[PDB]
């Protein structure tokens, strides 16, 4: 229960990913705690979206971003 994290990090190679991230998180952004179950206790048997946990890859980086982008609730900068 926490926010923070700020670009800085690059964008993933996996065009379809690029999508798939900002998508999920487009999605999960028009949710909220209740998508985040559905759509990750989904995706978990999902493999392609495996850019949600597999932390070594970029794209959960960039995926996370996208989803405090739209999230947005956070008044905090630093």
């Amino acid at each position: 229960g926490s926010s923070g994290s700020s670009g800085k990090v690059s964008p993933p190679e996996d065009e379809e990913a690029k999508n798939l991230a900002e998508k999920l998180a487009r999605f999960i952004a028009d949710g909220g705690p209740e998508v985040e179950t559905i759509a990750l206790q989904n995706n978990r048997e999902n493999q392609a979206f495996s850019f949600l946990y597999d932390p070594n890859s970029q794209g959960y980086r960039y995926y996370r971003q996208k989803l405090d982008e739209f999230r947005k609730s956070g008044p905090s900068s630093g």
